[PDB]
């Protein structure tokens, strides 16, 4: 199909035991990503694709979140984190004030061709790294409701 889903959490800076990155991996459960702990100032999840594909388009639901990057990549080598390529810049959706409940405290967006770099979005990648970004927690910890791409 012309879709693509995700395998496991491959590399995460951010996730806890019982709400960790990898429930990203169920959007269609009971559980969503929440950073290991609470004051979420920056959290990143890097998830793996189950398999090698380009992306045309992408789906990331804000859980509490507001700057939402997302960088591509490919299993190839896998030295460190930095050899992957800004696929879509961070995203603003929500603010650290709604968060809270001043207005929309949860809210879900995506992304599509123009949102992506076309130099690095018709590469084939399988690896992604998701950065989430704005102090909106203190006490509580949260994230991302779920992650998805597509080609």
């Amino acid at each position: 199909m012309p879709e693509i889903r995700l395998r496991h959490v491959v590399s995460c800076s951010s996730q806890d035991s019982t709400h960790c990155a990898e429930n990203l991996l169920k959007a269609d459960t009971y559980r969503k990503w929440r950073a290991a702990k609470a004051g979420e100032k920056t959290i990143s999840v890097v998830l793996q694709l189950e398999k090698e594909e380009q992306i045309h388009s992408v789906d990331i639901g804000n859980d509490g979140s507001a700057f939402v990057e997302v960088l591509v990549g490919s299993s190839a080598g896998g030295a460190g984190e930095q050899d992957y390529e800004v696929l879509l810049v961070t995203s603003s959706f929500m603010s650290p004030s709604e968060s809270r409940s001043g207005s929309n405290p949860n809210r879900v967006r995506m992304f599509g061709p123009d949102k992506l770099v076309r130099a690095a979005a018709e590469k084939r990648w399988d690896r992604v790294k998701i950065v989430c970004s704005q102090p909106y927690s203190k006490d509580s910890p949260f994230g991302l409701s779920f992650v998805r791409f597509h080609s």
